């Protein structure tokens, strides 16, 4: 067999967010993102000349890029953030008594600590092979899946899996 | 003489910011950009072989995007925003009921009605006028100057004026 | 009122097409391109804070692109290649006697003459006007409309309408 | 020694070229794209502080592309494409009985059995070496050669051979 | 008729050069850039299909590069250089006396007062018009020609001439 | 723990730079380039959500481009180059008896044998290595860092060190 790696990437790969980065010690004010997801993976061409089809990796890109995209981004495990639910928003409260609140429906609660581009990437990282299938993956003879994440043009953060 | 058009744009000409899109009968949630600003003039080649010197242009618009960069950006004359003092925040009602609070010093409050590319662009000229100064522009023969304000690669907002 | 220019550009508003060029006394092979258009718009902003919202503007860009996307572009009122109806195909024939066939469903027949940058440019001004609508724009204040179709990075036709 | 991988890619490096997509129980239209080549290399840095000449990288993958460029790809080892000689042309039939004749000229057939991205990229990769030349690549060092093909900026594969 | 402008703008479009910065009161040290030249023009379509065919535009563009490419870029009227010919060199001294020497044949004598983008620009936008030929253009409607030097990404400087 | 990968990359991190290749029976004339620097990095992300915070690898790397930028790059080892000290000027003579003056103060000795991509590549390793600070690259976890430099877009050179 052949070994190809394929890589998708475009500016429709984006998610437009608002997020604020806090850990012990400190704490940044409220901003914002055009994030932008790429994918690369390796597996051996098939039979039908293609490791697996770009459609497919594209459509699924878009999907979970989908969901974070027009939202705030609010970690679920941060140790430096108390998390109130106050009637139809979240209360967000800092170490330094800074308080945030909005819409719960403007947030999308994601299962990381830190809202940064690495934690970010390792969330989008599980949630794609989900998303494409990882007995599906298998079927195409995938064995590597990365995700590349920046929060802007000059900062990446790239995480993967042996799969 | 000769005239000649200037144009620096930069990945650096950025600011990073939350806000979020609100007129009458309609309100997007919460979410930010990666806003970039570039300038565009048109003078005549002075004695020294520079209609006037990038650095300067550069070192300007730096400023301006300075100040606005990771802040949530809070228009002052909405006619469909609720914008109240609270303690140390800013509390935003929309007429959806939908609210937000934000620490003022998260937010920078700009005199315009709403949060998109084209009255950011209006502003951004304006401030830009005025820190490079316009005397100063004038006895450099400067007659145009002209901001490009995207909100993210694929949706610019243009405007100009004659001086 | 103040005047604003907007631009809408991306790597989705593509058509990856195959053509070829004829002219009187010249034959090019048979080829292909990853097409790209811009749209590049004149308003005033308007009470909502937008000249026009991108969105519209993206969506048929879109849509246009589409209709021409992974087709053969043929020219309709070419004076240079006899064009046959076949059974289901388009049997063309050139000045040089070169001779192809293609199923009239993988052809996508344009009131053009060549399919010329230039000429695909103005085919789709006057396409994507017909899609936003006339009136619609009218009612925004757009006066001006400006389509950029490139053939590859390097080489790009810009055509405009005043309305 | 110290190892270095030198890296070459460029607008240049192109292939505008026409192609179908076919394989058991699909086919697509008819259609084209702007290709584009990189070409990455490791080996170590030699006397003259140069791994290998970038001008010759240069040369020979323009040599290549230019070989592709403006003609349509034909795969000679394809299961599911019935490719006949018509006198100067080449008719082409598919599985759903569509069928294409171009002039023998505008077509270029590559010992591939899909015009995929991947089988291209492997096609190339060995033009590559055979054109620079194996026995000089390892006078230079060079232990490692790796082809990266883009069908469109937002999808491309890469295959490499360790020599 | 229906007007057309043509863009063609490539990193081929280049030429690497040295040079500094020196008028009244200012010296700059030697260094050096990746200029990039792009070209604008407008002009009807015409029966061939093509405003001016870009091959052309390219080949000139391309000429006009290769000539300053490589090359420490030598002003010929500069009111604030001494420029000495010392056997086979050229001996600049500075009003601050600083002193360079080099090569005759390692530098490019230009009509011009400073080595800045502007001046080179115009220089550019003359030598483009002489090498495609004014007469040509004329045959061909073009009536507008417009230059963009880059010194690095982030500052142009553009001039055109009505023809 | 998770490994991340970090990349760092910007039209910020130039410097425009003179200079000429000469090795064993080879000369090339004075010139210049933006010469382009990107940093990548492999750690485990850390407590507070980072493998190590972008902003000192931005502000290191700009510091390293500094020193370099608007100088001629001069090397220390070479073979080919005479570099005499004559008043405040390196006078530097090749093979083929061409000479050079410039003053000291616009030249940047390095130590290296040639001004290469490859060799300035492993120099800025090694410098960025110095300015970040290895002990503080440990205790971030980093283990892996290399430096991928750029002469024009088309030419780059990537160099790593395990640590
Ligand atoms: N490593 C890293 N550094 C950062 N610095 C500032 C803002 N975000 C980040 C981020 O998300 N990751
Ligand atoms: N015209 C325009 N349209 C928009 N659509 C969505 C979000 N922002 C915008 C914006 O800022 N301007
Ligand atoms: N002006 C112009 N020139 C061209 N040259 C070659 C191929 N296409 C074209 C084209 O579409 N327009
Ligand atoms: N993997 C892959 N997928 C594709 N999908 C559509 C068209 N071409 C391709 C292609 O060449 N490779
Ligand atoms: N306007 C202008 N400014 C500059 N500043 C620094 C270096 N070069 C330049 C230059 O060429 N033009
Ligand atoms: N490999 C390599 N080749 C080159 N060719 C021309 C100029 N510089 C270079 C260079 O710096 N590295
Ligand atoms: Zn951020
Ligand atoms: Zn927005
Ligand atoms: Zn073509
Ligand atoms: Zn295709
Ligand atoms: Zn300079
Ligand atoms: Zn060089």
């Amino acid at each position: 067999d052949q070994i190809a790696e394929l890589l998708v990437e475009s500016p429709l790969f984006s998610f437009n967010c608002a997020h604020f980065i806090a850990f012990k010690g400190f704490r940044c004010t409220l901003h914002g993102h055009n994030y932008n997801v790429s994918l690369r993976l390796r597996g051996n061409i098939q039979g039908d000349g293609y490791v697996i089809d770009f459609s497919i990796l594209k459509e699924k890109v878009r999907k979970v890029c989908k969901q974070l995209d027009h939202h705030f981004i609010l970690p679920m495990y941060s140790d430096v953030l108390n998390i109130q639910e106050v009637n139809d928003n979240f209360k967000i409260t800092c170490e330094d008594n800074s308080e945030y609140s909005f819409p719960k429906r403007d947030c999308v609660q994601i299962p990381i600590k830190h809202s940064s581009t690495e934690e970010i990437g390792l969330y989008i990282l599980n949630q794609l092979i989900e998303e494409i299938d990882l007995p599906f993956l298998k079927t195409r003879s995938v064995n590597y899946m990365e995700v590349t994440v920046s929060e802007s043009p000059s900062q990446k953060a790239t995480v993967h899996r042996n799969i």
